[PDB]
């Protein structure tokens, strides 16, 4: 795939053409095991599978980079890099990270991994949050959930490394069709590729993405250990889905702009929230570091209780998760953060009445229309 | 989905709600068998089968008409389509019609069905197509394949109609996004959902769209006695695939006309056939029926054998069938001059499309 | 996979190993197309697919055929042999056929072809059967569906070809674990393979089996231009459900003979059908042809209306089709009035014998 | 599926009905995601937690040990990732030395946790010294072992280890639940790889736990959730399908067995035979008193020649690594996986026809 563009590399990166038969499709490979006298590179399902090779050769083609990983979900691409951490060794991210990093986070936290919260989006916050000793990673998601806040990753990156550590994008709000960690100067690109890049709300998976040689032996080396290795008819599903990623992503980001202008024209919004509007507090930082500004929004409605807002969508689905082709509604204090206090929320910027959009790729007209029959202005 | 526009349809048409669970996307129904006390709409999988039903309102949806049948292939659905004709009875077609519904039509023959082809681009053509006693049905490919010729379905469909004919619109080439046969007075939309319907190339399917409820009885009749029917796993891939159909047209449509302008300029290019060139022998109809003009092109190669050509792609896959994300090559005539060939426009880069079609020409 | 025995087969039946990689298990081609440039036999998944030669490959192993072609279902594997049959050639079957073979044979004969039920369990009624001119085909269904008649292949079959006709066992019942009709003198052998040789209840096809190399062509070309191919997945389903077919079928016959037992008990039961009975009419033949009498019972209820009966069970499952796992009980006129029909599948004995003690009580 | 035996519980174990449509054969549930506002009852939320499918796949499982809880993971190695992840720092984990490689590996890693692992002989009144350790939590038994097949007795090492109020752990993968019970013998949790013979079709890769205790149940479903190791719903699908036919593949296998026990025993070219069904087995009580039945793997001694040559000769026999699916397998452990023997032999029994597998071993033997 040498000189081959997005778009291209997504169709055919990791298609192997098949020797004899010539399918097209590459063939779904299920087999637990292999004979060991018709080879030598294929000994057991755990350690070797073509069609999961096949699907990392793709992810690691749409980055440039030489290495990827898949997984059974997120949450265990995010446990397996975090597994690399030593016990007295510190984790720096911030305080909005995905519920179930900070799950991740606790878990690491009680085999003796210091873990440090801090903001990464001003210069003396970055500094304070490096200064720490043994900094092993720093683990930068962004856009952040669901105040959409961004965090500079090629700064970050830069003053991480001059501390020697490992640097994290957590990138499965953006996806690879929007941000490139890596060429940011990241080490690392992490996906739920459950969301947007399997893209059809019917298979879980995750992914790592990377170029360090040493890294890739001890990702590959817990994976075979740990077990948490994706179904050879998952990736096929993951694969498939990914062919219309820039395709499912452009119609999302062009819909969620229309949903952007559509909110801040309803008298029963207030604050909107979304990395390309012009007042975001990190508009440079988006440009710099964004090819379009992504698929999510939210907001907080001030017309009544959230759970009636929420009752009267007849086309968004009230249910968590994101990316996928069908569009998505949620209240984080009702649901994705409702196992936080309202303390613990209010401290966090996340209000009771915010509301949170994943476009999906239906008529942007009427996703219009159920917003607006839903905010009942 | 009333009210609902296309685009959304794709999405939501036929998604029916889990009752307890509430999955967003349908489980996936593989048994075969019913309890009949559990219930009584279902018994047996030949019969009925919610995940094939679901895509079935999809793709009626998709043409706001009442009824689709699923089938196990494209071909399926077309001899079932055919079986309804009857011996001493007429059908009219393009000529240039699929191998395989040539191949149907041979079998028809057979069996005492009279059948004639015809060239349905002309007033004179028709008119003289349209005579023919007992006539039953026509049947109508555009655009056709491999030269792109249009048929006037409006047209046709007057005529033959005048003559109580059922008319039937072969639109796996445009889809149901850039051609709507039924609103343009066919009886009967007719697919190979195995191509872009499906669009991933990897699995089989065939569906008829329509709106006569006494052809609705007789169609699923005949497909529960022949047993033409799709498994349940393969109405999932392909309903999956329909969620992007109209995504994936558009981007074809766009690279398919960036590599029309680059056949037009290459010297060992002749003839280029394209329902959107200006000077296409039926540019007008291709205004009036189609929202645009498909991604297939085919064009006469001027610099030798087209084995020449063919061997020379390295991201165009030499291959038949049309419509998957994977662009396609192939000549018609070993797989209509010997060196007319055919392209099927994928969804990768269109530069990267335009520079291997320029590299194999050069 | 020659000098293999039959349970051997089953495993590894159509087994094609895989190059470089090395799989067991082969992969599951779902691809519809092929490039021409890497190869060179292989142009499109509607004539040609990996995965669906190695189920053919196997089911024509299990009886030492040279071919067999599957299809999207037993229909369809019917309408297939149906299609071969001219206008003004007769078709001569069993009375007692499966209602989608009898749909079939309708709509056969609204196309001219004539359709003769006969009874075939006499040498009376085999000889006037057959002095149907023009006799295109005999098609046997043995045991038949509901009654459980048996009727004897290698007989009929001699016959038949005296008078030039091509003859079709329908072998969905027995499967080929307990009868083999090629080796019994017919042509083809014809299965729904929706039934016990997929087994699991999750999958719809159909199979056809024989040696006879212009019929291969034209059952192909057929297929062909019909469309009526089953899917690469669901050929994976079926060739994984044939692996345990052999296990199966021994425990569905050992525990239909016990439930038979319990049945010739009951003094709510009448007439019990089942091939294995001393009792059963055509037990010679049974003896001759079928290596156990099979899984499928059928009896009449004198307990009152079959939808009381049928209420009452707790385990098996009330629905048709038949074969799999998961026994099945149906009652065919709703489905004599009173004429049970059951499906044993893989329970334990005991507590299928349970429960059709409690639902007869 | 109270009061069912266990042959109806495999077939009908977690087989929940389809309201509306009564479908027999429940449908693959592959959505990650729910819509909230159609449920009466909020049980489903997002794919990672919650799946009918997988729900179903555990419902059966659990069943067929009459147990409680059941949990089912992405792999085997997963499964006893899990239940080792809850040892804490300053504890202990003593288990039979001959464990599994990969069992060894997550033994590796939680060493550099704080865990202390302790391996010993657990066949021998060896089990005083074992569990003589301090802040004993976990006995982790595998039985029969690999690849000598040696036994151990569960119902003892489980009364002496809750006297040190640890927790007790077998490996049942070998047996199977058709032939060991390991929570009926006083075990706490029964381990699986299910990629063996409980899915039995060599296509898909899972594991399970199957065990009683509520704190236990929280623990292990927290962690699945927060690690993510979950399987898919089509991979649950499959091990479930393959599940129908568990008992009927397990008992050809054993019948099998012990036909070629019979032919290896009369080889020249053939030493040592291991199997738990010989009288002469130095745990001969034990395996009568916790196996119904002696199980379907075979190891021997090899006199022949290399064993890489012997391996060779197979024509129906598969080499390779893996065991308990319905295709034989054979592999010499110590060019292979691994009182093992260079010449040391392993065969996992599949369900092809018992004389066809004994000619192509005897073939194999002799040469030539």
């Amino acid at each position: 795939m040498s000189g081959m563009r997005f778009d291209t590399r997504l169709v055919h990166g990791g298609r192997r053409p098949s020797a004899g038969t010539g399918d097209v499709v590459p063939p779904i490979h299920v087999s637990t095991t292999y004979e060991r006298r018709a080879q030598p590179r294929y000994f057991y399902g755990r350690g070797e599978n073509p069609t999961r090779e096949e699907l990392e050769e793709c992810l690691a083609g749409l980055e440039r980079a030489p290495f990827a990983t898949v997984f059974s979900s997120g949450q265990a691409a995010a446990a397996t890099l975090l597994s690399l951490v030593r016990p007295g060794q510190c984790v720096v991210s911030t305080d909005d990270v995905y519920a179930g990093t900070d799950g991740l986070f606790d878990l690491a936290a009680r085999q003796g991994v210091r873990v440090r919260y801090a903001d990464l989006t001003t210069p003396e916050g970055i500094a304070a949050a490096l200064a720490e000793p043994d900094l092993a990673l720093v683990w930068i998601e962004t856009p952040t959930n669901p105040l959409l806040t961004v965090v500079d990753v090629a700064e970050v990156s830069r003053r991480a490394h001059e501390r020697g550590a490992r640097v994290v994008v957590d990138n499965t709000f953006a996806s690879p069709v929007l941000q490139q960690p890596l060429a940011l100067g990241a080490d690392v690109s992490l996906y739920s590729t459950t969301k947007s890049i399997a893209g059809h709300a019917d298979v879980l998976g995750g992914a790592l993405v990377y170029r360090d040689a040493d890294l890739h032996a001890a990702v590959r080396a817990y994976r075979t250990t740990a077990g948490n290795v994706p179904g050879a008819l998952d990736c096929f599903l993951v694969r498939r889905g990914l062919h219309t990623l820039s395709l499912r992503v452009h119609r999302q980001v062009a819909t969620a702009r229309v949903l952007v202008e559509r909110l801040r024209a309803s008298p029963v919004v207030g604050a909107v929230h979304y990395p390309g509007l012009p007042e975001h507090p990190q508009h440079a930082v988006v440009k710099a570091q964004m090819s379009a500004p992504g698929a999510i929004v939210s907001f907080d409605y001030l017309g009544g209780p959230a759970e009636r807002l929420l009752d009267r969508f007849t086309l968004f689905t009230c249910g968590v998760s994101l990316g996928g082709v069908h569009s998505l509604v949620e209240c984080p204090a009702l649901m994705t953060h409702r196992p936080l206090s309202a303390e613990a929320r209010a401290r966090r910027g996340i209000g009771e009445s915010l509301i949170r959009l994943s476009v999906g790729i239906e008529d942007p007209q009427d996703l219009a229309e159920d917003l607006s029959r839903a905010l009942a202005g």
